[PDB]
Protein backbone atom coordinates (compact mmCIF):
# COMPACT_ATOMS: atom_id res chain seq x y z
CA UNK A 1 0.00 0.00 0.00
CA UNK A 2 1.10 3.66 -0.19
CA UNK A 3 0.47 7.25 0.98
CA UNK A 4 -1.52 9.50 -1.37
CA UNK A 5 0.22 12.70 -2.53
CA UNK A 6 -2.91 14.75 -1.84
CA UNK A 7 -6.67 14.31 -1.62
CA UNK A 8 -7.19 14.23 -5.42
CA UNK A 9 -5.47 10.82 -5.54
CA UNK A 10 -8.15 9.46 -3.17
CA UNK A 11 -10.84 9.96 -5.82
CA UNK A 12 -12.48 6.95 -7.43
CA UNK A 13 -12.00 3.23 -6.88
CA UNK A 14 -15.26 3.13 -4.90
CA UNK A 15 -16.70 -0.25 -3.80
CA UNK A 16 -19.55 -2.44 -5.07
CA UNK A 17 -22.04 -4.04 -2.64
CA UNK A 18 -24.95 -6.42 -3.16
CA UNK A 19 -28.44 -5.23 -2.25
CA UNK A 20 -30.08 -7.89 -0.10
CA UNK A 21 -33.41 -7.47 1.69
CA UNK A 22 -34.60 -4.52 -0.42
CA UNK A 23 -34.17 -6.66 -3.53
CA UNK A 24 -36.89 -9.12 -2.54
CA UNK A 25 -38.53 -10.73 -5.56
CA UNK A 26 -35.60 -10.19 -7.91
CA UNK A 27 -34.50 -13.19 -9.98
CA UNK A 28 -31.73 -10.92 -11.17
CA UNK A 29 -28.88 -9.63 -9.00
CA UNK A 30 -28.21 -5.98 -8.02
CA UNK A 31 -24.90 -4.48 -6.88
CA UNK A 32 -24.61 -0.82 -5.92
CA UNK A 33 -21.60 1.29 -6.93
CA UNK A 34 -21.05 3.55 -3.88
CA UNK A 35 -19.98 7.00 -5.07
CA UNK A 36 -21.15 7.97 -1.60
CA UNK A 37 -17.70 6.79 -0.51
CA UNK A 38 -15.86 9.41 -2.57
CA UNK A 39 -13.77 11.79 -0.41
CA UNK A 40 -16.57 14.36 -0.50
CA UNK A 41 -19.49 11.92 -0.66
CA UNK A 42 -20.60 12.14 -4.30
CA UNK A 43 -19.89 11.03 -7.85
CA UNK A 44 -19.14 14.68 -8.62
CA UNK A 45 -15.77 14.45 -6.91
CA UNK A 46 -14.68 12.66 -10.09
CA UNK A 47 -15.59 15.44 -12.54
CA UNK A 48 -14.63 18.27 -10.22
CA UNK A 49 -11.12 16.87 -10.51
CA UNK A 50 -11.24 15.82 -14.16
CA UNK A 51 -12.48 19.18 -15.45
CA UNK A 52 -9.76 21.07 -13.58
CA UNK A 53 -7.07 18.51 -14.36
CA UNK A 54 -7.86 18.38 -18.08
CA UNK A 55 -7.75 22.16 -18.33
CA UNK A 56 -4.37 22.18 -16.56
CA UNK A 57 -2.87 19.55 -18.82
CA UNK A 58 -4.08 21.51 -21.85
CA UNK A 59 -2.32 24.57 -20.44
CA UNK A 60 -5.61 26.47 -20.26
CA UNK A 61 -5.32 27.27 -16.54
CA UNK A 62 -2.72 27.70 -13.78
CA UNK A 63 -2.93 27.64 -9.96
CA UNK A 64 -2.92 31.08 -8.37
CA UNK A 65 -3.56 32.73 -11.73
CA UNK A 66 -6.76 31.37 -13.27
CA UNK A 67 -10.11 32.00 -11.58
CA UNK A 68 -12.48 29.02 -11.74
CA UNK A 69 -16.17 29.78 -12.18
CA UNK A 70 -19.26 27.57 -12.21
CA UNK A 71 -23.00 28.03 -11.69
CA UNK A 72 -23.98 25.08 -9.48
CA UNK A 73 -26.31 24.52 -6.56
CA UNK A 74 -25.45 20.83 -6.26
CA UNK A 75 -22.60 18.36 -5.71
CA UNK A 76 -20.52 19.69 -8.60
CA UNK A 77 -19.75 22.79 -6.55
CA UNK A 78 -18.45 20.63 -3.72
CA UNK A 79 -16.45 18.39 -6.05
CA UNK A 80 -14.83 21.46 -7.58
CA UNK A 81 -14.37 23.12 -4.20
CA UNK A 82 -12.25 20.50 -2.43
CA UNK A 83 -10.18 19.88 -5.55
CA UNK A 84 -9.66 23.63 -5.99
CA UNK A 85 -8.61 24.00 -2.36
CA UNK A 86 -6.01 21.26 -2.79
CA UNK A 87 -4.58 22.48 -6.10
CA UNK A 88 -4.62 26.14 -5.10
CA UNK A 89 -7.25 27.54 -7.46
CA UNK A 90 -9.50 30.48 -6.64
CA UNK A 91 -13.06 29.24 -7.09
CA UNK A 92 -16.21 31.27 -7.63
CA UNK A 93 -19.59 29.55 -7.46
CA UNK A 94 -22.98 31.10 -8.22
CA UNK A 95 -26.27 29.74 -6.90
CA UNK A 96 -29.80 30.99 -6.15
CA UNK A 97 -30.04 32.60 -2.71
CA UNK A 98 -32.97 30.25 -2.14
CA UNK A 99 -30.52 27.39 -1.56
CA UNK A 100 -30.23 26.24 2.08
CA UNK A 101 -27.63 27.69 4.45
CA UNK A 102 -25.88 24.32 4.71
CA UNK A 103 -25.19 24.32 0.97
CA UNK A 104 -23.42 27.67 1.38
CA UNK A 105 -21.43 26.70 4.49
CA UNK A 106 -19.74 23.68 2.93
CA UNK A 107 -18.58 25.74 -0.06
CA UNK A 108 -17.40 28.52 2.25
CA UNK A 109 -15.49 26.01 4.39
CA UNK A 110 -13.43 25.13 1.30
CA UNK A 111 -12.79 28.82 0.69
CA UNK A 112 -15.15 29.25 -2.26
CA UNK A 113 -16.01 32.84 -3.18
CA UNK A 114 -19.79 32.40 -3.11
CA UNK A 115 -22.11 34.65 -5.12
CA UNK A 116 -25.85 34.26 -4.54
CA UNK A 117 -28.42 35.24 -7.16
CA UNK A 118 -32.06 36.36 -7.31
CA UNK A 119 -34.03 33.37 -5.94
CA UNK A 120 -36.84 34.18 -8.37
CA UNK A 121 -34.63 33.59 -11.41
CA UNK A 122 -33.61 30.05 -10.44
CA UNK A 123 -30.54 28.45 -12.00
CA UNK A 124 -31.04 30.62 -15.07
CA UNK A 125 -30.14 33.58 -12.88
CA UNK A 126 -27.12 31.75 -11.47
CA UNK A 127 -25.87 30.92 -14.96
CA UNK A 128 -26.28 34.54 -16.10
CA UNK A 129 -24.31 35.78 -13.10
CA UNK A 130 -21.53 33.26 -13.77
CA UNK A 131 -21.19 34.35 -17.40
CA UNK A 132 -21.31 37.97 -16.24
CA UNK A 133 -18.41 37.28 -13.86
CA UNK A 134 -16.53 35.42 -16.59
CA UNK A 135 -16.74 38.43 -18.90
CA UNK A 136 -15.40 40.64 -16.09
CA UNK A 137 -12.66 38.32 -14.82
CA UNK A 138 -9.45 38.45 -16.94
CA UNK A 139 -8.19 34.92 -16.24
CA UNK A 140 -11.64 33.49 -15.63
CA UNK A 141 -12.46 29.97 -16.75
CA UNK A 142 -15.91 28.41 -16.64
CA UNK A 143 -16.10 24.63 -16.32
CA UNK A 144 -19.58 23.96 -17.74
CA UNK A 145 -20.39 20.50 -16.36
CA UNK A 146 -23.13 19.94 -18.96
CA UNK A 147 -20.80 20.71 -21.89
CA UNK A 148 -17.36 19.65 -20.69
CA UNK A 149 -16.07 16.47 -22.41
CA UNK A 150 -13.82 15.88 -19.40
CA UNK A 151 -17.03 14.97 -17.54
CA UNK A 152 -17.92 11.73 -19.36
CA UNK A 153 -14.24 11.11 -20.12
CA UNK A 154 -13.25 10.54 -16.47
CA UNK A 155 -16.07 7.99 -16.26
CA UNK A 156 -14.73 6.25 -19.36
CA UNK A 157 -11.24 6.13 -17.77
CA UNK A 158 -12.12 5.26 -14.18
CA UNK A 159 -15.78 4.58 -13.35
CA UNK A 160 -16.29 2.12 -16.22
CA UNK A 161 -13.03 0.17 -15.74
CA UNK A 162 -13.72 -0.06 -12.00
CA UNK A 163 -17.15 -1.59 -12.63
CA UNK A 164 -15.86 -4.00 -15.27
CA UNK A 165 -13.03 -5.19 -13.02
CA UNK A 166 -15.17 -5.18 -9.88
CA UNK A 167 -17.75 -7.49 -11.46
CA UNK A 168 -15.16 -9.73 -13.10
CA UNK A 169 -16.68 -8.81 -16.45
CA UNK A 170 -20.04 -10.31 -15.45
CA UNK A 171 -22.10 -7.10 -15.45
CA UNK A 172 -25.18 -7.44 -17.70
CA UNK A 173 -26.85 -4.11 -17.05
CA UNK A 174 -25.62 -0.69 -16.00
CA UNK A 175 -28.30 1.44 -14.32
CA UNK A 176 -27.58 5.16 -14.06
CA UNK A 177 -29.72 8.14 -13.09
CA UNK A 178 -29.10 10.95 -15.57
CA UNK A 179 -28.08 14.42 -14.45
CA UNK A 180 -25.40 15.64 -16.84
CA UNK A 181 -25.36 12.15 -18.35
CA UNK A 182 -21.60 11.98 -18.05
CA UNK A 183 -21.61 8.80 -15.97
CA UNK A 184 -23.84 6.69 -18.21
CA UNK A 185 -22.14 8.06 -21.33
CA UNK A 186 -18.51 7.61 -20.26
CA UNK A 187 -18.79 4.41 -18.21
CA UNK A 188 -21.45 3.00 -20.52
CA UNK A 189 -19.26 3.46 -23.59
CA UNK A 190 -16.37 1.73 -21.87
CA UNK A 191 -18.55 -1.18 -20.76
CA UNK A 192 -20.07 -1.47 -24.25
CA UNK A 193 -16.54 -1.82 -25.61
CA UNK A 194 -15.73 -4.70 -23.24
CA UNK A 195 -18.97 -6.55 -24.01
CA UNK A 196 -21.43 -5.27 -26.62
CA UNK A 197 -24.25 -7.18 -24.91
CA UNK A 198 -24.08 -5.06 -21.75
CA UNK A 199 -27.28 -3.00 -21.51
CA UNK A 200 -27.36 0.63 -20.41
CA UNK A 201 -30.44 1.78 -18.52
CA UNK A 202 -30.88 5.52 -18.07
CA UNK A 203 -33.10 6.66 -15.23
CA UNK A 204 -35.17 9.84 -15.15
CA UNK A 205 -38.11 11.23 -13.11
CA UNK A 206 -41.63 10.37 -14.22
CA UNK A 207 -42.40 14.05 -13.47
CA UNK A 208 -39.78 15.21 -15.99
CA UNK A 209 -39.21 12.27 -18.33
CA UNK A 210 -37.89 14.30 -21.27
CA UNK A 211 -35.92 11.39 -22.71
CA UNK A 212 -39.25 9.59 -23.06
CA UNK A 213 -41.02 12.45 -24.83
CA UNK A 214 -42.26 13.90 -21.55
CA UNK A 215 -42.30 17.60 -20.76
CA UNK A 216 -39.89 19.15 -18.26
CA UNK A 217 -41.35 19.59 -14.79
CA UNK A 218 -40.52 19.94 -11.09
CA UNK A 219 -39.54 16.85 -9.10
CA UNK A 220 -37.73 15.91 -5.90
CA UNK A 221 -35.05 13.55 -7.21
CA UNK A 222 -32.11 15.86 -6.58
CA UNK A 223 -29.21 15.18 -8.91
CA UNK A 224 -31.08 13.98 -11.98
CA UNK A 225 -33.80 15.20 -14.33
CA UNK A 226 -32.26 18.46 -15.53
CA UNK A 227 -35.26 19.08 -17.78
CA UNK A 228 -33.22 19.00 -21.00
CA UNK A 229 -30.79 16.72 -22.82
CA UNK A 230 -27.22 17.67 -21.78
CA UNK A 231 -24.63 18.20 -24.49
CA UNK A 232 -22.32 15.57 -22.91
CA UNK A 233 -25.10 12.95 -22.88
CA UNK A 234 -25.00 10.44 -25.75
CA UNK A 235 -28.52 9.05 -26.07
CA UNK A 236 -27.43 6.50 -28.69
CA UNK A 237 -25.74 4.46 -25.96
CA UNK A 238 -28.98 4.16 -23.97
CA UNK A 239 -30.81 0.86 -24.45
CA UNK A 240 -33.79 1.73 -22.26
CA UNK A 241 -34.96 4.70 -20.22
CA UNK A 242 -36.64 3.79 -16.94
CA UNK A 243 -38.89 6.29 -15.20
CA UNK A 244 -39.23 6.40 -11.42
CA UNK A 245 -41.42 8.72 -9.37
CA UNK A 246 -40.20 11.05 -6.66
CA UNK A 247 -42.14 9.04 -4.07
CA UNK A 248 -40.70 5.72 -5.30
CA UNK A 249 -37.18 7.10 -5.00
CA UNK A 250 -37.74 8.62 -1.57
CA UNK A 251 -39.24 5.36 -0.31
CA UNK A 252 -36.39 3.24 -1.68
CA UNK A 253 -33.81 5.67 -0.25
CA UNK A 254 -35.36 5.17 3.18
CA UNK A 255 -35.60 1.40 2.72
CA UNK A 256 -31.93 1.30 1.74
CA UNK A 257 -30.97 2.88 5.06
CA UNK A 258 -33.41 0.83 7.14
CA UNK A 259 -32.65 -2.55 5.54
CA UNK A 260 -29.14 -2.30 4.07
CA UNK A 261 -27.51 0.19 6.42
CA UNK A 262 -26.94 2.41 3.39
CA UNK A 263 -27.79 6.07 4.08
CA UNK A 264 -28.11 7.36 0.52
CA UNK A 265 -29.39 10.33 -1.40
CA UNK A 266 -32.74 10.28 -3.17
CA UNK A 267 -31.14 9.77 -6.61
CA UNK A 268 -29.61 6.54 -5.25
CA UNK A 269 -33.14 5.55 -4.31
CA UNK A 270 -34.17 6.19 -7.91
CA UNK A 271 -31.34 4.09 -9.33
CA UNK A 272 -32.12 1.28 -6.88
CA UNK A 273 -35.84 1.32 -7.66
CA UNK A 274 -35.06 1.21 -11.37
CA UNK A 275 -32.49 -1.59 -11.02
CA UNK A 276 -34.70 -3.67 -8.72
CA UNK A 277 -37.57 -3.46 -11.25
CA UNK A 278 -35.28 -4.68 -14.03
CA UNK A 279 -33.97 -7.51 -11.85
CA UNK A 280 -37.59 -8.58 -11.24
CA UNK A 281 -38.30 -9.24 -14.93
CA UNK A 282 -38.28 -13.05 -15.40
CA UNK A 283 -36.28 -12.61 -18.62
CA UNK A 284 -33.43 -11.26 -16.48
CA UNK A 285 -33.11 -14.18 -14.08
CA UNK A 286 -29.47 -14.62 -13.08
CA UNK A 287 -28.34 -11.29 -14.52
CA UNK A 288 -26.08 -8.86 -12.65
CA UNK A 289 -27.13 -5.22 -12.62
CA UNK A 290 -24.91 -2.43 -11.33
CA UNK A 291 -26.61 0.71 -10.09
CA UNK A 292 -24.78 3.93 -9.33
CA UNK A 293 -25.53 5.38 -5.90
CA UNK A 294 -24.45 9.01 -6.59
CA UNK A 295 -24.24 10.43 -3.06
CA UNK A 296 -24.37 9.96 0.71
CA UNK A 297 -27.61 10.84 2.49
CA UNK A 298 -26.17 13.12 5.17
CA UNK A 299 -25.87 16.07 2.77
CA UNK A 300 -29.67 16.08 2.42
CA UNK A 301 -30.84 16.27 6.04
CA UNK A 302 -32.87 19.41 5.32
CA UNK A 303 -34.58 18.05 2.19
CA UNK A 304 -37.83 16.14 1.74
CA UNK A 305 -35.82 12.92 2.07
CA UNK A 306 -35.98 13.20 5.86
CA UNK A 307 -39.27 15.09 6.31
CA UNK A 308 -40.99 12.11 7.94
CA UNK A 309 -38.19 11.23 10.35
CA UNK A 310 -37.55 14.94 10.93
CA UNK A 311 -41.02 15.74 12.26
CA UNK A 312 -40.90 12.61 14.41
CA UNK A 313 -37.58 13.73 15.88
CA UNK A 314 -38.80 17.27 16.50
CA UNK A 315 -41.95 15.96 18.18
CA UNK A 316 -40.30 13.74 20.79
CA UNK A 317 -39.75 14.54 24.46
CA UNK A 318 -37.31 13.18 27.01
CA UNK A 319 -38.23 10.24 29.26
CA UNK A 320 -37.31 10.55 32.94
C1 LIG B 1 -24.48 14.32 -10.79
C2 LIG B 1 -25.52 13.51 -9.97
C3 LIG B 1 -26.30 12.48 -10.59
C4 LIG B 1 -26.24 12.05 -12.06
O1 LIG B 1 -24.97 11.76 -12.62
P1 LIG B 1 -24.53 12.32 -14.02
O2 LIG B 1 -23.17 11.74 -14.17
O3 LIG B 1 -24.48 13.80 -13.90
O4 LIG B 1 -25.45 11.87 -15.05
C5 LIG B 1 -27.21 11.81 -9.76
N1 LIG B 1 -27.39 12.08 -8.43
C6 LIG B 1 -26.64 13.07 -7.83
C7 LIG B 1 -26.90 13.32 -6.34
C8 LIG B 1 -25.72 13.76 -8.61
O5 LIG B 1 -24.98 14.76 -7.97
Amino acid sequence: SRIAKDVTELIGNTPLVYLNNVAEGCVGRVAAKLEMMEPCSSVKDRIGFSMISDAEKKGLIKPGESVLIEPTSGNTGVGLAFTAAAKGYKLIITMPASMSTERRIILLAFGVELVLTDPAKGMKGAIAKAEEILAKTPNGYMLQQFENPANPKIHYETTGPEIWKGTGGKIDGFVSGIGTGGTITGAGKYLKEQNANVKLYGVEPVESAILSGGKPGPHKIQGIGAGFIPSVLNVDLIDEVVQVSSDESIDMARQLALKEGLLVGISSGAAAAAAIKLAQRPENAGKLFVAIFPSFGERYLSTVLFDATRKEAEAMTFEA
